[PDB]
């Protein structure tokens, strides 16, 4: 199959200003990379913003949850949440 | 543009994991954050996926060109390449 969307998002943050011979092809590069991870030919609005949000939660997790959550491969912040609260409800059982 | 959605995009990104007290509710503020910034109300898909490009472009300048073009407050990708383009041609 194709790669894994987080493939597409580290490639879409990964991308260099130098790796384009100037400004307007850096921004059609990277909107290129980031159609391959958001994909809006499948995704509406809100799964698209879902994405940007899970994004941004991984990325301040403590580095022990965060790698957890990571392992998981979470497609929605909900499902990141749910592995967290999975841990917690054991503990407080 | 505006210099406003910058501010929120920056409250979106400088959110931090200790200002909620646990997983839910971080992730509850960050949605809110991501659309007071990205305005799915009034932005199309097609334009909010041109406000997540420009903040990687920008995100990718060297430190001087960033600050620039920071604040010349490009409302899309298009309008921040512009930005460089009439710098170039005011340092030649
Ligand atoms: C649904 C996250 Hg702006
Ligand atoms: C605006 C193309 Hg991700
Ligand atoms: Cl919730
Ligand atoms: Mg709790």
């Amino acid at each position: 199959g194709s790669p894994d969307p987080e493939i597409f998002r580290q490639r879409f943050r990964q991308f260099g200003y130098q790796d384009s011979p100037g400004p307007r092809e850096a921004v059609s590069q990277l909107r290129e990379l980031c159609r391959l991870w958001l994909r809006p030919e499948t995704h509406t609005k809100e799964q698209i913003l879902e994405l940007v949000v899970l994004e941004q939660f991984v990325a301040i997790l403590p580095k022990e949850l965060q790698t957890w959550v990571r392992d998981h491969h979470p497609e929605n912040g909900e499902e990141a949440v749910t592995v967290l609260e999975d841990l917690e409800s054991e503990l407080d059982d």
